[PDB]
């Protein structure tokens, strides 16, 4: 049943998913999901939002919680940048004048690694000039994965969880 | 003749490497050079040294000109983090309490992209927690490039240079 699948789910959330603060509002909004393909598309959200506050940490930065642009985190410490490309980091630190701009991402295969890492680079590099001219110095990291473990849940349960979704995802296929 | 390969490198130097103070000394050490294998690797280090003082600037931190290691680094800044592996970053920038540290490398497959970016990745996290310890904040960087190319030279140059530097380990083989 596609209900004992949830439910296997729902236990594994609750039971082997560290209480981190950061994690919460995402936890509970997996919870809250009945319907196969929401409980699917709110398990990969889960899954993703543990391996990129694990990147923030990782790299010495404030994890992007909310989802705030460049432009805005910019806004929010008084700096005015007139005129830049939506970005959405994983992950930002403004310290001093220094901006620090975390991506990450999980590649499976050595040549899609490398693809999206350089992609990644050149999706910040495009800000460094723009943000220099605002005297804010840009510190682009990119932080490349090749599987989806993170700190926040042991190796068997990430592997049951993603085990789960599959499963899910067959029921809605 | 080896003399006229040697000759072409000293003009390419010279005239087709940017004129920035931090490559001097390195530019000053390969043109003392006149014994072909001493020339091939003071040309490897030159070339060496663009790639990394491109890397720093594009990181937004500073190229770590005198091969200081971490340790060094910490000291200089009226920080003791006493029992810390040797680790020389190619960039550095101490900042409040962060710590900026930049490994950057040339890889020419995907898979031994992978393999480097991951090493150089583990090597940065093992000094996060004695740092911590130390009050700092660790802010690893690692800068994967698939080339050799950099802001300091022309591309037809950078490739005119290591064919000739391939001619000079050729004539020492």
């Amino acid at each position: 049943h596609h209900d004992e699948i949830i439910s296997e789910l729902r236990e594994l959330c609750l039971n082997y998913i560290e209480q981190d603060e950061r994690l919460s509002r995402q936890k509970l909004n997996f919870l809250g999901q009945r319907e196969p393909r929401m409980v699917l598309i709110e398990g990969l959200k889960l899954l993703s939002r543990c391996i990129e506050i694990d990147s923030a940490d990782k790299s010495g930065c404030t994890h992007n919680h909310d989802d705030k642009s460049v432009e805005t985190i910019l806004v929010e410490s008084g700096i005015v940048c007139p005129g830049l490309p939506l970005i959405i980091p994983d992950g930002y630190k403004l310290i001093d004048n220094s901006l620090i701009l975390l991506e990450c991402f999980v590649r499976s295969t050595p040549a899609s690694f490398e693809k999206k890492f350089i992609e990644d680079t050149n999706k910040l590099a495009c800000i460094r000039e723009d943000l220099a001219v605002a005297g804010v110095t840009l510190v682009p990291i990119v932080d490349g994965r090749c599987d989806y473990d993170n700190s926040f849940m042991p190796e068997w349960a990430n592997f049951k969880f993603r085990d789960l979704l599959f499963k899910l995802l067959e029921y809605s296929n």
